[PDB]
């Protein structure tokens, strides 16, 4: 058993989708009985993904090592059956870090220590670790083709192909082949330049990706097949498509993979795409509908909510019923009010970082439970609740948190240290996924159908339970606690229809085959209550 | 007086518009009261463009003195009153020739010839021969910076800039700020290395034009700006828009010429852009509408047919009427028949050459003849209508054209060389505008309102004159015919509401201010007979 | 039986000796029983040499079949024994000159014409026409790795290459590892960075040349190996030496041929050094010396007198007599005089072009003759001593040639319609190996041992018959003449210790082991003079 390598990289325009493609190969293969991995090198100087907002990259993917990555390992959990791990990722800020302290420790006994060959060994190195016991290895290259971002990675391939040996790599490579309107076509050259810029740099593509909003014509393909030094075989091309689900389809219906098994040699099990009939056969025959209000403060990019949005969408289809997600942003509740609030049928509020519209987000919270309207609450979402609840029912004038207010009065979340109460009397972040403990008689619990549960985590301050009897004894259910310190986990509100909220991460688990109780409950609820108001 | 110059590239994808950018410009410069010219440098090595298709590069322009040129210089007359001499346009094959010839006839006396300095030399001499005399002066470049194509080209006006200070010249580059739809935005990064590339070859772009289908945000704007050492206010976005009418406008909006006079310190005459707000008005404010069917062979690009259609409009214009094309392919006349052909208030027939399914051709002259509807014949649709009459009416067995069929047995058309009777016994190119005898009774006589009239030519065979009179005593009225050998220009049918078919160029002449008498007339025509079917 | 395919290429600085190293390579190949032959690609606009001065790139290489080519074929003729063709040699303007007249005549039926395909289409055609037929063969690249004249050429090998598959191919590259004294020691980053240049081209080269001075370490060459992911093997080091007829064996000596076989693979026949083995001898073991005065112009570039310099070094070896020959300026000798001349055993006057101090050859021609000094004269040294005997001994004052001053009075050399005689009564260029009719009686005769001899030719003016015979009347003896007009190909003075002079080029058919009657006639003759005066 030998590995064998296919690198992933693109040009011409960002935004392509080469973690998109790579998984949608990486899910053909799996069908193909092969042993299947994947990695991406990240071109970043941030050495952890941690040191970034949400709003500067979106969701950064939680493995189960715990380790904090690029969102794309998430999207590789939705393709690929095999786990994730530290291995899996790491960026250019990591590899100098490295580096230099191996310079410290005198590891390179007085030599100058350069890109070459020192910075791309450590390259080289951490792709072996990775791709070891596997049968294919995917390597998706970020940055773009031509830039000095990623010249190092691609100097440490180059040496690796050749080290390695041809027998056991290939070269892919994602291009642009944009539609002119003025024209009435397509046009090829920025491809054929982005082939060149490649082979300036020692790299020759065995296979190419047409990305378009349309087929690209054969004669395209083989044009493009002649300039490039390619088989008109191992031209794909690959329109623009409403689902991402729906790309192993494209890939294997232009024989891909089997060029990979005979190079590729491969023998390829039969594909096993009827996961994806599956979601086609629902997405084509829905029975209900229902609207969702998001208040929030990143919705002015949608991949900042993503992983949440795409939670509701598994709930959705467990319930066979649409998901409306109107985007709200907090400081218009706080301008223009709860008006905005109107015409839902269930309210949620996801988790993030900084004040911006908070109060707003805590007036709606305050709407959802005082008119009744399914209500969803995550992380954030949860303290923001938690204030609502104890400032106007538990009466806890300027409920707040300590992360924004020094001297809250009523400090209702906390660092564990900071825990306080109103008289001034006391006593880093949770990462992963920890086991929680759920109150047999919650509804979660119910809905989990377990005594306990592991869910995952982002947050560093937590309930201050100095103040929690003021709030759980005014009339709400804390519906589930977590280890040592028993830390408030879940919240339920007594005689609301249906009003949870929590510190863990459910859309990090849910997936579109098993979907996850609490967004079923909860888009079942909007349902319900739609039919109710109806 | 010191001539200035701006140098006009363009870079990332091609079929930017350069062409129109630049004229749009010349426009305004004229507005300004600015003696302002254009020339354009090609690429190619085609020394003259009579050597290439018309399906190759679209119509072949026709200047006063009689050069072949870029279609492009038609546009460059449609904005400024100056004159497309053949000084306004050149190609790389056409360097070379007069390069090699000089050395042949030792020229550089024994000396080697280089690309640099002697090729690079007889550019610049080029340019500065057609700049003289004028205040400003762009100078196209075809082809896409970073392709070898157009080094030697850009080169020259590296050192030209340098050797005329920068204050008689200006870098203006054309790029594509293309909208991502999956992403919600447009892309600069592209620009940014579009950029990049000019500077690696010696050029500091001045003026920034950002090619788009849409306004791109100041926001980005000064992104580029940034990373391009240019100025915000230099960086002019330009959106796709339904009319080049309309761009004098948008670049007079963004302050361009000022800048330029300020560089361009230019007392520049307030713009006359009332050209278009009549255009506009009449554009807002048609009164009817006609639809004309358009028989050939190069309609899978209506460029090929540029200039007829643009006449057509102008007939339109005149008439306050829409112009409706149909493009109809001459084989299928052939394959499917005259059914293709119902529907239509008038009949277009353009030149052209080729074959291919001038059968069809002939088949709709004999239609729209046979069918009283108006019909319009050019160059060779002419020569078709020609063989169409002379067959079915004056009984011309296989009335043809010798390009075809030198043994025709009734050779309509023919060089004049080849003029021969059905019996066999007998007796380069017109390019250029030609003086026509009209006769006097013709309706195009009087629908010019002269004697005589100038139009362009641009064909080979003429009208066998030995078998004419067997033509046009069938009962066919010659209504025009040239001048030396009074060679047959102009046909009408005695009995047909508008049938006129002739031997030049009208399209080549016409403008949307004055119109042009046969568009005048045979749209009017389509509509009268609109009316009469009704 | 399938051609394989060597290609030479040079980077970082030229003149390294491209066409030396692939002549000795070859050389071996053919030691080794192998078809191989070679070819080279000139990047020059000039299509034909023969439109260049001497001064501008030293003699012009006279084929068998009569075409005039670059220096380098001699070269190639002096290591193998394949001859050479106008096939094996053509420049960039050639290829132009073809590919205009193809356009010209509609060989490409109305498309495009483009470096890609069209003129890398001419180039891979020649190539595979000169290479049919053999086992091996050479394509030296002319012009330097990196620059803009050649990359036309690189191209088209690039795609060849991928046509024929590596298995027929191979990518010979020569550096330079420069010696750098003030550091003590050789560098070799500027090879490293050549290499870069040829990958980024997509080239990736085999083998490896290192030009310098003295032999490079083995380390050093390890270290290139490295970074050019070449085997060390590949890796040749190439010191500066003596003789060209030495590099054979240094090539021998690290295995170069074997590695090609293997490649390459073949089977060499053991290869025959003993060519050089006899030189060696011979150099090292000289038993007398001779000093030979040469007169001329271009002096201050031997290379212009190259094939002059080997003949006469032939002579030497024949008589084993060190030939020491000293540059001296016509013009010097026309500003200084005679006494340039003394100190000489025999004087030699060399052909070419250019009137300059002619007057002193001449006037050195008289000094010889007067003093009955060994002489030997070519072409335009012919042509200075008709002059000298004519204007001095058969008084025809003001002898000339009309192509310095074609109102003479004596033209004793002039084109044969212009001669004429000095009362105004009258009545291309010869090129190539012509049979010379010699006098029975003469020395030349009995020199060659033949009535007749055939040689090399390359002059536009002849002896003006219409005088001749007042010279010849005079007292000189005509040794040959041509054929059909009976040209003065040579003569002789009949009380002259040893004075020859001819309009044949003698030194383009003397070799290292056959020597030449002419060479061995004047340097004894020299030798003899030289024992005469002591």
């Amino acid at each position: 058993m030998t590995t064998n390598y296919i690198f992933v990289t693109g040009g011409v325009v960002s935004s392509l989708g080469k973690g998109i493609a790579a998984a949608s190969l990486a899910a053909i293969l799996e069908a193909r009985g092969l042993n299947v991995t994947i990695m991406k090198l990240d071109p970043y100087i941030n050495v952890d993904p941690g040191t970034m907002s949400p709003i500067q990259h979106g969701e950064v993917f939680v493995t189960e090592d715990g380790a904090e990555t690029d969102l794309d390992l998430g999207h590789y959990e939705r393709f690929i059956r095999t786990k994730m791990s530290r291995r899996n990722n790491f960026t250019t800020g990591r590899i100098y870090s490295d580096v230099l302290r191996k310079e410290r420790r005198g590891d390179y006994l007085g030599a100058t220590v350069q890109v070459i060959p020192h910075i791309t060994n450590a390259i080289k190195e951490r792709v072996l670790e990775g791709g070891e016991g596997h049968d294919v290895v995917l390597v998706e290259i970020g940055g773009t083709v031509g830039d000095i971002e990623s010249l190092p990675f691609l100097e440490a391939i180059r040496q690796m192909a050749v080290e390695i040996g041809r027998e056991h790599t290939l070269f892919m490579h994602l291009t642009l082949v944009p539609y002119m309107a003025a024209s009435g076509e397509v046009k090829t050259k920025p491809t054929q330049h982005s082939v060149k810029e490649l082979l300036s740099i020692g790299i020759q593509p065995d296979i190419l990706i047409c990305r378009s909003d349309r087929a690209v014509p054969a004669n395209e393909r083989a044009k493009i097949a002649l300039f490039c030094n390619v088989p008109e075989k191992a031209v794909i091309s690959l329109k623009d498509v409403d689902s991402i689900y729906k790309i192993p389809g494209l890939l294997k219906s232009q024989g891909l993979d089997d060029y990979i098994c005979k190079r590729f040699s491969l023998n390829c099990p039969e594909a096993n795409l009827s996961e994806w009939e599956q979601v086609i056969f629902e997405e084509a025959n829905p029975v209900s509908e229902v609207t969702i209000g998001m208040v929030g403060k990143y919705i002015e990019l949608p991949d900042a909510y993503k992983s949440v949005i795409e939670a509701l969408k598994h709930g959705g289809l467990k319930n066979r019923v649409s998901v409306n997600i109107k985007l709200i942003d907090s400081q218009d509740v706080e301008t223009r009010g709860v008006e905005i609030l109107k015409g839902l049928d269930a309210i949620l509020v996801p988790g993030g970082f900084g004040y911006r519209g908070v109060e707003g987000m805590i007036t709606t919270a305050r709407f959802a439970r005082e008119n009744n309207i399914p209500y969803l609450g995550i992380c954030l979402g949860m303290q923001v609740a938690l204030i609502d609840y104890a400032r106007h029912v538990a009466n806890m004038e300027n409920a707040n948190s300590t992360e924004f207010v020094p001297d809250c009065k009523y400090p209702v979340v906390a660092l564990i240290t900071e825990w306080r109460d109103e008289n001034g009397n006391v006593e880093t972040m949770r990462l992963g996924a920890q086991q929680c403990q759920l109150v047999d008689d919650s509804l979660v619990r119910q809905l989990y159908n377990a005594p306990t549960i592991v869910e995952r985590h982002r947050h560093r301050y937590e309930v201050n339970n100095m103040l929690l009897k003021q709030i759980e004894d005014a009339g709400l259910r804390v519906a589930g606690r977590s280890g040592d310190d028993q830390l408030v986990e879940i919240i339920e509100v007594p005689n609301h229809p249906w009003f949870v909220a929590c510190q863990f991460h459910p859309e990090f688990t849910s997936t579109p085959r098993d979907g996850h109780p609490l967004f079923a409950g909860f888009v079942k609820a909007a349902s319900e209550f739609q039919k109710r108001q109806a």
